[PDB]
């Protein structure tokens, strides 16, 4: 079928399945973040070295500087790796 | 691997050949962004019948007005789908 549909549904499927590691479900700690980079995106980013790396990091996805990021924050990442990342991915 | 990374790609390789089916590679016209809903993304919404649904749709996704939807807008319109959706995906 569409890949957009298997795409939608995997980015929403994972954040339910991921964010229901810890007790909260509703919403993303900052010690969760450190874990979703650390995972395996890497690729994208290869600074994470000290803990004030992730703080400012964490800072710019921030939009209302609330402390927490909810789900709708977390959309904001996705846009920040497709803008940074060249669109040279045609050929290797 | 981490499913995000075949998504990411997934997500920006569906545009670029999507969008290079016409002689516009580096933008979207108002035409192919009828044919992108048609395609079967009729899941999300089932309202399409007149050629004014499209247009007092395409407003929504208009950030600044331009005229027409380049890759950052396509971006926006993904944010659309997952708010309107509801969370209740979990179970059947
Ligand atoms: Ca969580
Ligand atoms: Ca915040
Ligand atoms: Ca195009
Ligand atoms: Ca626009």
């Amino acid at each position: 079928m569409s890949e957009l549909e298997k795409a939608m549904v995997a980015l929403i499927d994972v954040f339910h399945q991921y964010s229901g590691r810890e007790g909260d479900k509703h919403k993303l700690k900052k010690s969760e973040l450190k874990e979703l980079i650390n995972n395996e995106l890497s690729h994208f980013l290869e600074e994470i070295k000290e803990q004030e790396v992730v703080d400012k990091v964490m800072e710019t996805l921030d939009e209302d500087g609330d402390g927490e990021c909810d789900f709708q924050e977390f959309m904001a990442f996705v846009s920040m790796v497709t803008t940074a990342c060249h669109e040279f991915f045609e050929h290797e």
